[PDB]
This record gives C-alpha cells, structure tokens and sequence, in this order.
C-alpha cells in the first residue's frame, strides 16, 4: 500500500542527501523501516483516490522531512533535498514534561522532539507508546534509536485525532470537515492545517514563517516526483492555531 505509491528509488529520490557526513541521522533512517512501521497503520497511503494516497504519502514525508531537515537555499540539489538529517531535536532546551494524571513522567527523562515527527511532549510520547506496545514515557530514547518505532510515532501522530484537531490524515485525505471554530480561525482544509496540526502555537498565524515555507518547498517537490497537483490552502500564515 505505501510500496504501491512509493518505490524505494522514489523514497531515495526524496531523501536524497539523509546519508551525507553532514547528517547526524546518517544510515538511521530505511525504506524497510518506513514500510514496516506503515503495516502498523494501514490507512496511511491506503485512503482514497491514488491522488489523495499520493498527497497523503507526500504530505507525510515532507513535513517529517521538514522537522528533521538539513537543508539551506544553495545547499547540493536544493532545501528540499535535504530531510531527515536529524533524529533528535538540536540543543533541545527543555525536558517537555507537562504534568498529568494521564501521563506520568519518568525521572530523568526529556521528551524534546525525536524521529521523523519530531514527537516532544509527555502527552505524545504516553499514547505513541500505548498504542505501538512500547513504554516510551520509561524510554523516549528508543525513537531515536530504533528505526521502526522511531517511523511509528511519526505515523501514529500523522494518523491520530486529538481534539479539537483533527488527524493530518483526515485532512489530507479530504475527509476533515472544519468546525464553525475552524472556520472562524481562517482554518480551511490542507497542507497548511496540518503544520498548524504540528506545531501551529510557534508557526501559525503569524504572517511569513520560512519553516512553514520549507514544509511547503518539500511537499511540492514530493508531489512533484509522485505524480499529484497539491491541493489548496499550503500555508497556515493566516491561521489561528488550534491553541
Ligand atoms: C547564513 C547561512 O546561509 N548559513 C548556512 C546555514 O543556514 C546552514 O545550516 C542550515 O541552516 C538551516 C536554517 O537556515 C537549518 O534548518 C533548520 O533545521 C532544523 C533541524 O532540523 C529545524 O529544526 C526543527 O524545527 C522544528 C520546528 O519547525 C522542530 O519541531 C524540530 O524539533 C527541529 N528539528 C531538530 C532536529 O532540531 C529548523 O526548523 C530548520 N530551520 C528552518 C528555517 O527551516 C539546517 O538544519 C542547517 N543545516 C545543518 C546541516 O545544520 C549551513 C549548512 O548548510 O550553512 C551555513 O552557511
Ligand atoms: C520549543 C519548541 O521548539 N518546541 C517544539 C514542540 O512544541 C513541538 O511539539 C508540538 O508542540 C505542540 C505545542 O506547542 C503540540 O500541540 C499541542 O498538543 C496538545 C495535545 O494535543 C494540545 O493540548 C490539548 O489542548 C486541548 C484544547 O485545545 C485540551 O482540551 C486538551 O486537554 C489538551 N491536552 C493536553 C494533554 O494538554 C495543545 O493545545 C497543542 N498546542 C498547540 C499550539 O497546537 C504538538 O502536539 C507537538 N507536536 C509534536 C509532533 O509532538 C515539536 C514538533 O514540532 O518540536 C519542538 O521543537
């Protein structure tokens, strides 16, 4: 189902440079290990017209690509060649330990951003873990090294609604329908709810935004090499974010 829509020589194509000495992530990051983590979603590529599992494999990739980037404007093959460079958040200045009932932290671990979503927070580490079967509030570590659950969160998070968001799934599969709130907050259907879906409180409705701007650059690119037009609304610079 994502082997349907993505070959390895197109997913190389994408990540055309994650392997560079420059890359910390060097060598981290497989097709096997994105196709065995999608097994554990079968929705994700799998939903919709070919256009929509196009855009929902391209859309996955390109804002992944964007959290982990290593890129710049005059870097080899351009920004957008660039994904997937790191796996853990660089300089990461907190231990991102919101307290809760819910989800409690274990001392003397951080949650900062790991893996392709750049997962943070105790709130996403404690469902990600509950629902691939491993304890990452006890070991948050082992999505930055493990390549398998590391592509997991990404999809979990990718897959999972948390209200009053939506999945970026659902939206970029055609299958969100906005809220009067949604609407009220200039929040219209695709590739630029979904950034405000990630990390729309430090990128979204603030006008120009150049880490917006480069999770467009990867889509377009991404949805270039697959074959698919990239829908509307690409940016979130006029979006209130969710919160
Ligand atoms: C003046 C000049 O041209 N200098 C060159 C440098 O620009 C260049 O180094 C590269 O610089 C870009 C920014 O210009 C940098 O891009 C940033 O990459 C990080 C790391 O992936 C991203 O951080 C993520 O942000 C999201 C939020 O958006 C977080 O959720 C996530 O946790 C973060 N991920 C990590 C791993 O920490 C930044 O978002 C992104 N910035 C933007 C605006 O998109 C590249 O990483 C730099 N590349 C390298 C290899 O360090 C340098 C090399 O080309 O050359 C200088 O001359
Ligand atoms: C400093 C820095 O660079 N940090 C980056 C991280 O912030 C970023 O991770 C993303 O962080 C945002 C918050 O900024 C987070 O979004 C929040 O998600 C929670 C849980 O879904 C929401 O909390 C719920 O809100 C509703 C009301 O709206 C409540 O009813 C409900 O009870 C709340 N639940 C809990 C458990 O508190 C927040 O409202 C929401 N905030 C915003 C602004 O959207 C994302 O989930 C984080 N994304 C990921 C992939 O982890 C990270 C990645 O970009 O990079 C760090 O560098």
């Amino acid at each position: 189902s994502v082997s349907s829509i993505i070959s390895h020589a197109q997913f190389d194509r994408m990540l055309l440079h994650r392997n560079d000495g420059a890359c910390q992530a060097k060598g981290f990051y497989t097709y096997d290990a994105f196709v065995a983590a999608a097994n554990a979603f079968p929705g994700f590529g799998a939903t919709g017209s070919t256009d929509a599992r196009k855009r929902d494999v391209a859309a996955f990739l390109a804002q992944t690509s964007h959290q982990t980037t290593g890129g710049a404007a005059t870097a080899p093959d351009g920004a957008f060649a660039w994904g997937y460079c790191f796996k853990q958040e660089r300089g990461a200045a907190a231990d991102y330990c919101t307290p809760s009932a819910q989800w409690p932290c274990a001392p003397g671990k951080r949650y900062y951003g790991r893996g392709p979503i750049q997962l943070s927070h105790n709130y996403n580490y404690g469902p990600a873990g509950r629902a691939i079967g491993v304890d990452l509030l006890r070991n948050p570590d082992l999505v930055a090294t493990d390549p398998t659950v590391s592509f997991k969160t990404a999809l979990w998070f990718w897959m999972t609604a948390q209200a009053p968001k939506p999945s970026s799934h659902a939206v970029i599969t055609g299958k969100w329908s906005p809220s009067g709130a949604d609407r009220a907050a200039g929040r219209a259907p695709g590739f630029g709810v979904i950034t405000n879906i990630i990390n729309g409180g430090l990128e979204c409705g603030h006008g120009q935004d150049s880490r917006v701007a480069d999770r467009i650059g990867f889509y377009k690119r991404y949805c270039d090499i697959l074959g698919v037009g990239y829908g509307d609304n690409l940016d979130c610079y006029n979006q209130r974010p969710f919160a």
